[PDB]
């Protein structure tokens, strides 16, 4: 059966997504997760919620233990991870209040543990070279988008629809993120360069979360929240969180409604075939 | 009220900017600075000098303790930091002997401690996400430029001047730097890519120094010396002359800083830090 | 030994056996242990030393390879040259799986690796070294690799001097640029498109800081890249890569002989001098 883990970013430091059966603390071979995990159900589907930055948002993007977080979710029996990521827009059609179901990224992070495998004592034995050309689980991506349609939230698909048919607030059916290391925001120079490369949004937390999920044999999809006076932004972002929560809840249900036997098996075999030491 | 900190790069390993009234060997929560700090006065203005690489230039750019350097200056009561930086050019209008008052950068460093805040045992508690769109203190930049004018040095501003106004040597009124980690220089491939991105100069020491200064609530401006990394004797003499010019600019700049009131700007700097504390918001 | 050729074997060369072993050296360096034991012997009359970058069982990922120990160990055994192999993915349509590239440029996207012998840390040599890297390889040694290809009847394609219709596969490209990513994951499509738009020819994980450290050590370094396919298709690619390994072996052995056939006194002196002149602490 499926079990859906949820990694909550900003706006989700302490989310009340459902009636919790209980709070759980776990450990992993790679250290402690960001915080304790909230266990519960969405209908008949098991769900686990984990705040990326910890309840008090005391852990910056570069110091988040992504391995521990993803591995904890794996060990709890999760088959899927849905993640939220607060982001800044680099393109005119992506405005604050919009969401993006990412399908691509460019990595500018460093100093973070980005693989479970290696030759150091603090890692699993072996050399894993994972294909990442299309880094997300496509079935899971499409579920997030269908969830938005189901909650009457506008979906904008730039290859199917013309620019004039972009109606805000909307979920962009695709998009690419540049993930910077942080914690500082980009300079104007950097943003112009990132925009020139054709990137859609900038964030700090997508990588290596997405990579580690694939290493763990888990189906992963990310929904980014465009947030780009402070009180107004908070109100807009608060409004966005309501809709993101709606999307996440519907998506968990949608995942539970389908059979994932072949896809899961494919996830696991992809890990096996990427082992270069074997 | 104000106190001007100066971080000396190459050519300033043993600054000697003024008669040292006192020296301070400090220890910060983030380690020891590059060397002892030298205190004194330029006119009536309090000033503190620190060689970024240490007296013997034994410390490479990636191993400089920028946090300790910036914090030590902060702890001494500095309100401003002026920094010098030796660089190579990526564009034809910038030639050896020129200077650049930077207003932008693109960061390609790594493995340096670039923030005071975080969840590590030695971090200040909290998460700080500073805006860096215009990463320098604009008032302090304009002071460097005006200081150059005051010392009869050509100032070139491509935004408002024809290219015929670019008379060498000149201080370029704006410019973007790529900061590479070092210690090696770039390949031709890398240089071509940086040039294509529209970057003006390349250096190894600007980041995270500029970032950490802003986290500290300090006003920071950088003056880059364009030199040649490709006859050695003529280049060295040229760089020697450049060092003299920068010394003059720095001295005039300290004087110009102390002549203005910085109450509002200092308050705004401190506020920006507090407003960027995500753990608090 | 006036000249002695160090060889760093990458994927396909975990357990190389390029010549009869004469001496198996278990060495330590100031920067730690090399990826494996070093195997000394001869190719004809030329002294030669071979070392597997990833160790025998290929257990060491690109980002965890001790490039300093590997280069320094070879320097310590008296090597004057380093020839290195590396597997890579193609970013351009003219470079197909089965081709080889004698690289002349790179763009570095590695991090977290020790990339210099010098510093202020106790784990480094005293001093600050700022090496020029505009053309990061030993040009003479590059031309040896290419001439070696010719001597073994392998197609050589030079884009600068030859027409595009003369690009006959499989072939050795006489020049090329690599982006070196940190790994261990391969690139996203987004990253590959960006790298291609920058004009880069191939992507690898092992070139940097190996090339940089070899120059720091005053050694003549040249690299030959094996273009493979990272996208039963697997059975076919494996077969192609096996043939690539065989041909690169022939190139390396012929290159060693070619190096042994010339004087290197001036070039070696220049390598040593470039190190000394790059000391910013003097």
């Amino acid at each position: 059966k499926v079990k859906v883990g949820i990694i909550g970013g900003s706006g989700f430091d302490d989310p009340n997504l459902f009636k919790k059966v209980g709070v759980r603390q776990v450990t992993t071979p790679f250290g402690k997760p960001s915080d304790t995990l909230v266990e519960g159900f969405v209908g008949d589907v098991a769900c686990v919620v984990l705040p990326r930055h910890g309840k008090g948002h005391l852990i910056p993007p570069s110091e988040v233990n992504y391995r521990a977080n993803v591995w904890a979710l794996k060990d709890l029996g999760c088959t899927h991870i849905l993640a939220t990521n607060a982001c800044g827009s680099l393109q005119e059609d992506l405005v604050p209040g919009d969401f993006v179901v990412l399908n691509q990224f460019m990595d500018k992070t460093w100093g973070r543990e980005n693989t479970f495998y290696g030759s150091k004592p603090d890692s699993l034995k072996g050399v894993l070279h994972m294909p990442m050309a299309e880094p997300f689980c496509e079935r899971t991506r499409q579920i997030l988008i269908q969830a938005a349609r189901n909650k009457s939230i506008n979906v904008y698909d730039k290859k199917t629809m013309d620019k004039s048919a972009c109606i805000h607030p909307c979920v962009h059916a695709e998009g690419s993120a540049v993930t910077i290391n942080g914690p500082r925001f980009s300079t104007r120079c950097e943003s112009f360069i990132h925009k020139a490369m054709g990137l859609d949004i900038v964030n700090m937390t997508l990588v290596p979360e997405v990579s580690l999920a694939r290493e763990a044999g888990l189906s992963y999809a990310s929904i980014a929240i465009v947030t780009d006076c402070v009180d107004m932004v908070l109100e807009q972002f608060r409004k966005s969180v309501v809709h993101v929560r709606e999307i996440l809840l519907e998506a968990v249900a949608l995942i539970g409604a389908e059979d994932w036997t072949k896809t899961i098996e494919a996830n696991k075999a992809l890990v096996m075939s990427s082992r270069q030491d074997l």
